[PDB]
């Protein structure tokens, strides 16, 4: 795709999320950079409204799959770059087992030289003293594979995958994601054969940052189609 030409080196990233979880209003700003050469993303996120009222790990998937590394023989299956620079909408429902759910609508697109992910997030039905509102999730992240399929009737892709969030008592909090993506522009996009993305996330803290924040290192690699 011509969009892939925008990704041959490191690109600056801006993430803006406004959220409303059980009426708790909050915002997150992230900045950093991504390189689809190696699938590497490095960002720092700040809760700009105070303490984040949900656990940082639960927002990772919401807070830029155009930076996934597609191997050469898979490049004709990279929907995400093919939609650039005009971008795509990424929508999810994320259901937390035995708890509430998030609904997210995001636009991922270039604004000048910067790849911007702007998200509106709504959470409802979260339980008082549950793992989300009660911040009972460990600050860490299990590596995961998520399968991508074409959605030809919407000129886009879809994906359903689970995140395992470790709870501090040794239990696991599942987060079941249903995802859809559709191009913003009317130009041609690549509709992929079935494949998956493999993702690792390292969550850390900036020792000099006093605000509630998350330092994230993410790798995303496409796989599942062979020579």
């Amino acid at each position: 795709s011509k969009g892939e030409e925008l990704f041959t080196g490191v690109v600056p990233i801006l993430v803006e999320l406004d959220g409303d979880v059980n009426g708790h209003k909050f915002s997150v700003r992230g900045e950093g950079e991504g390189d689809a050469t190696n699938g590497k993303l490095t960002l720092k996120f700040i809760c700009t409204t105070g303490k984040l009222p949900v656990p940082w790990p639960t927002l990772v998937t919401t807070l830029v799959l155009c930076f996934a590394r597609y191997p050469d023989h898979m490049k004709q299956h990279d929907f995400f770059k093919s939609a650039m620079p005009e971008g795509y909408v990424q929508e999810r429902t994320i259901s937390f087992k035995d708890d509430g759910y998030y609904k997210t609508r995001a636009e991922v697109k270039f604004e000048g030289d910067t790849l911007v992910n702007r998200i509106e997030l709504k959470g409802i039905d979260f339980k008082e003293d549950g793992n989300i509102l009660g911040h009972k999730l460990e600050y860490n992240y299990n590596s995961h594979n998520a399968y991508i399929t074409a959605d030809k009737q919407k000129n886009g892709i879809k994906s359903n995958f689970k995140i395992r969030h470790n709870v501090e008592d040794g239990s696991v909090q599942l987060a079941d994601h249903y995802q859809q993506n559709t191009p913003i522009g009317d130009g041609p996009v690549l509709l992929p054969d079935n494949h998956y993305l493999s993702t690792q996330n390292k969550l850390s803290k900036d020792p000099n940052e006093k605000r509630d924040h998350m330092v994230l290192l993410e790798f995303v690699t496409a796989a599942g189609i062979t020579l």
